[PDB]
């Protein structure tokens, strides 16, 4: 489970599903997912040139989904290993064949596995700069 990778005080939660549940146990939707997470990251090094099909990059993502602004479903300085079942099938590409520091738009389709109410199988678009191909262990207000 992902709770082993990142130290969580909640129950040993299995590997994250790509489509993120904005609607929480406050709405009585998901189980006990009340937590910001307090762990530590493994150390990263800078990637030269472009991001590869196997390579990891610290991304950033925020925007709308089919023109609808979805609050809850965004993350800054997110440390993305691509082509992982933990993340959406949109991250099969999006970062590939280009560098960080540049700003771009990518449209990614959320799967039919989406465990949310308003959000179901619809495509999102992230018009945002790729954060860094470098390290970003425990990113905060720097």
């Amino acid at each position: 489970g992902i709770a082993e990778a990142a130290f969580n005080k909640g129950e040993t939660a299995m590997t994250i599903n790509g489509p993120w549940a904005w609607s929480n146990i406050d709405t009585s939707k998901v189980g006990s997912g009340s937590g910001s997470g307090s762990g530590s990251q493994a150390t990263w090094k800078e990637k030269d040139g472009a991001v590869e099909a196997e390579d990891r990059v610290t991304i950033d993502f925020t925007g709308s989904v089919d023109g609808e602004e979805f609050e809850g479903g965004k993350a800054s300085d997110f440390v993305l290993a691509m082509g992982q079942g933990r993340m959406i099938p949109g991250f099969e590409d999006g970062i590939k064949g280009h560098k960080a520091g540049e700003e771009f738009t990518i449209d990614v389709t959320f799967p039919e596995e989406y465990h949310a109410e308003n959000l179901k199988g619809k495509a999102a678009k992230f018009a945002i700069n790729l954060k860094k191909v470098e390290e970003r262990e425990l990113p905060e207000l720097t």
